[PDB]
DNA sequence: ACGGGCCGCGGCCCGT
DNA sequence: ACGGGCCGCGGCCCGT
């Protein structure tokens, strides 16, 4: 589990602190512990820079839709996209790919946080 | 809404066991849980206000995984917190024995815990 | 195996 | 909708 967190940490971008990244990754890995296929799809997607199409990586949607990490609240798909792909990401600059089944905009009970299931768009 | 008068009257019957702020936080927490349980809330007001003059109904809250309740950053058993508040300000661990009348006593290991202080009696054991 | 810590996050309510 | 601080249950680790 620690080797998984460490391997995902190696692919973070300089958007936030090392400590924020660690807490965000630990939180996500713990939720995917009982979902082997989703965890494997996350490791493969991050490690290979989304080289091949990956499966949805989902977490339970909160009542307000935001996730809190180290005292900061934000949309979960935005947090993980900022962390591994766009460190300067803000507002509504994300558009989900047609392949993504559990995209944040699709208003499902489960939210896809796979950063390679979203693409950056102009404001 | 209309909770403020209920919290205030229960506050009037607290004992000098803890701070005024701790007592309000504990009472507000309990009143909010009993908002949808009219009979249990009325039994709590009647029991506290009359110093347990007549037999009252069980006043229950949902049991937590660990069995303890947190109030203003401090953890403790819920039946102990409310018994210390309204009856025994100097109350310690293993000093409470539930009355035969009490259906949801902490020791009975139910999904619901009775926090009515007049449903427990102080012992030496 | 308790208690007694604090410690992060969801649910919560209140401010530009 | 935001961006906080808010408190508490659910976690965890520490001294007995
Ligand atoms: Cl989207
Ligand atoms: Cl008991
Ligand atoms: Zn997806
Ligand atoms: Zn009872």
């Amino acid at each position: 589990c620690l080797s998984i967190v460490h391997s995902l940490m190696c692919h973070r971008q300089g958007g936030e602190s090392e400590t924020f990244a660690k807490r965000a990754i630990e939180s996500l890995v713990k939720k995917l512990k009982e979902k082997k296929d989703e965890l494997d799809s996350l490791i493969t997607a991050i490690t290979t820079n989304g080289a091949h199409p990956s499966k949805c990586v989902t977490i339970q949607r909160t009542l307000d839709g935001r996730l809190q990490v180290a005292g900061r609240k934000g949309f979960p798909h935005v947090i993980y996209a900022r962390l591994w792909r766009w460190p300067d990401l803000h507002k509504n600059e994300l558009k989900h790919v047609k392949y993504c089944q559990y995209a944040f905009d699709l208003k499902c009970d489960s939210v896809c946080v796979n950063p390679y299931h979203y693409e950056r768009v102009v404001s």
